[PDB]
DNA sequence: GGTATGAGCACTGCTTAGGCAGTGCTCATACCGCATG
């Protein structure tokens, strides 16, 4: 299929950085199969990446190389990375985004043999015919973990099958899934052959990498929090009773319910009429609601609940009309509207206070070059509450929050990256995250980061202990609220061993498609060539 | 329920034109969630 008989003879592996004998194993094994390559953040997935698309690029002429991430920040960081590393002019690659009109884009693929691009631009481009399909030898997904369901990555292959089996998917993840169901899912989705792993504790990884020990902070919830929380629990059950006497929700305890164990209750029901339905999917969307308030009470605070139930009683919702019509409720709602110096709605925001002072005054007493702190919570008004609270401390703490697209008016992706370099160049030496900073970007190495709430996926763990390292020995810092919040990262803890372990084991845990194409004609066996690659 | 993201089209400012290059909007994805190999 266009396969370059005189570039067979070699495949070309760069010596511009010292050879590290992962590097060129894993890189090895990804020419010859489709393969899942999972590493920790910063030893080189990219590089590994680059090395692979070069060879397809020289094996292929007359073929094309795409490089799949999923946000325009990371097409456009990966381009200029991978662009380093390989021997291509820079005349035979582009990024494409939905910031290229789908009618430039037909000719960008046509002048083109790399292509850094959008999953959502390949599956239009495919669709529509702008995409060469049949030309496409080589695939690399970042971030492949995001390749469930119908994600734009499924959509790619799915689409691409229809024209051509004959190409290489390379499928990069430090975090291949929250659990075996997911990574098999991963694997299937993305023909993946083999998966390529090392850990943090592999001994050919500690040589580049400094180990980072974890510190658990353990925070009693205190005395006006577990009162609110008492009189909560009392509003949750009054409101879940008609779900409990409907049979709807099973009766599980009302103070041990979550509001994902609800969503699921309400999803069940939504697959097995007039003025039922209404009333039902009125009584599920007031409990969601209240024990997405009650989950915001135990891990983010009075502030968050308070915020959250601000946008509800703000038009006549039923969920506004019932709830007003609770006594408890709206004494507890009048409450937090009276309370909201700065107010420690959280006794976890008074130790993250305590944990980011230390750090500051432990660096400039070593006394140059800035520290970098990153706090991470999946909430943003939590992280709007850390950075005012850490704003006391200003210009000591130059803190600045990092938030997503959506509007509390949300980041632009030129709004994102000014932050970044801001961060990076010590204007800001704090910066408090939401899920938008744990993935792609290259936020740089970071000497502290904490982590203000847990969940039991492991993955997010795993890509927030990603933005520290090897270059500075970084410290890794975990705030939990006594009691389930414990439980919750040590179950991720144990899910993460989970995971490695049955991708480790001898006995087949995962089904691997067995029909990756060698790509490379079954007579010519390519010849390892190190050089330093010039543009 | 909230958290990301995306594309394609709307809208508007430019120093000088263009589907440029920005932000905003509507419509999609996905996750979270049992616990193990």
């Amino acid at each position: 299929g266009g396969f370059c008989t005189s570039a067979g003879a070699l495949w070309i592996y760069p010596t511009n950085c010292p050879v590290r004998d992962y590097q060129l194993h894993i890189s090895r094994a990804a020419l010859f199969c489709n393969t899942l390559v999972c590493l920790p953040t910063g030893l080189g997935k990219t590089f590994i990446a680059a090395v692979v698309m070069y060879n397809f690029y020289r094996w292929f002429p007359s073929g094309k190389v795409v490089f799949m991430a999923p946000t325009k920040p990371l097409v456009t960081q990966q381009i200029e990375a991978c662009y380093q590393v390989m021997g291509i002019p820079q005349s035979h690659m582009a990024e494409m985004t939905g910031s290229t009109q789908a009618s430039t884009r037909k000719e960008i693929w046509c002048s083109k043999r790399v292509l850094f691009l959008t999953p959502q631009v390949m599956v239009n481009d495919l669709s529509r015919g702008a995409c060469p399909a049949a030309e496409i030898k080589c695939l690399v997904i970042d971030e492949a973990h995001k390749a469930l369901g119908n994600y734009a990555y499924c959509q790619v292959v799915r689409e691409l099958v229809k024209y051509t089996n004959h190409f290489r998917i390379l499928a990069l993840s430090a975090t291949p899934g929250s659990d075996i169901k997911a990574v098999q899912q991963v694997i299937t989705n993305l023909l993946i052959g083999q998966i390529e792993l090392r850990s943090e504790d592999s001994p050919d990884i500690l040589t580049y990498s400094h180990e980072r020990k974890v510190e658990k902070l353990i925070v009693p919830l205190g005395e006006e929090l577990a009162a609110i929380q008492k009189t909560y629990i009392q509003i949750l059950e009054s409101f879940a009773r008609s779900l409990i006497q409907r049979n709807v929700l099973m009766r599980r305890d009302i103070p041990n319910l979550t509001k994902y164990q609800i969503i699921l209750a309400r999803d069940q029901f939504r697959k097995n009429v007039g003025i039922q339905q209404g009333i039902i999917e009125g009584e599920f969307a007031i409990c969601i609601s209240l024990y997405h308030g009650y989950e915001l009470l135990q891990q983010m605070g009075m502030r968050s609940l308070y915020f959250f139930l601000c946008g509800i009683m703000d038009g006549m919702t039923r969920s506004k009309n019932e709830l007003g019509r609770n006594e408890d409720f709206m004494k507890l709602y009048n409450h937090l509207e009276c309370m909201f110096k700065f107010v420690y709605s959280h006794p976890k925001l008074k130790k993250l206070e305590e944990v980011v002072i230390e750090h500051f005054k432990s660096w400039n007493a070593e006394n140059r070059d800035e520290t970098r702190v990153m706090i991470f919570s999946s909430f943003r008004d939590s992280v709007q509450e850390i950075a005012e609270m850490l704003s006391q401390h200003q210009p000591i703490i130059r803190v600045m929050t990092f938030v997503g697209h959506a509007s509390t008016k949300g980041f632009t992706q030129k709004e994102q990256l000014e932050v970044v370099k801001q961060f990076r160049d010590g204007g800001y030496n704090t910066l408090v995250s939401t899920c938008v900073g744990e993935e792609g970007l290259d936020i740089g190495e970071v000497d502290l980061i904490i982590c203000f709430d847990s969940q039991k996926s492991p993955i997010r763990l795993v890509q927030r202990m990603g933005r520290t390292g090897r270059k500075r020995q970084g410290r890794i810092v975990i705030i939990l609220s006594e009691g389930r919040e414990e439980r919750i990262y040590n179950q991720s803890q144990s899910n993460k061993r989970s995971i490695y372990k049955a991708i480790s084991s001898n006995r087949q845990v995962l089904h691997f498609y067995q029909r990756s194409p060698r790509m490379v004609p079954d007579g010519i066996n390519p010849k390892l060539h190190k050089m330093f690659i010039t543009h």
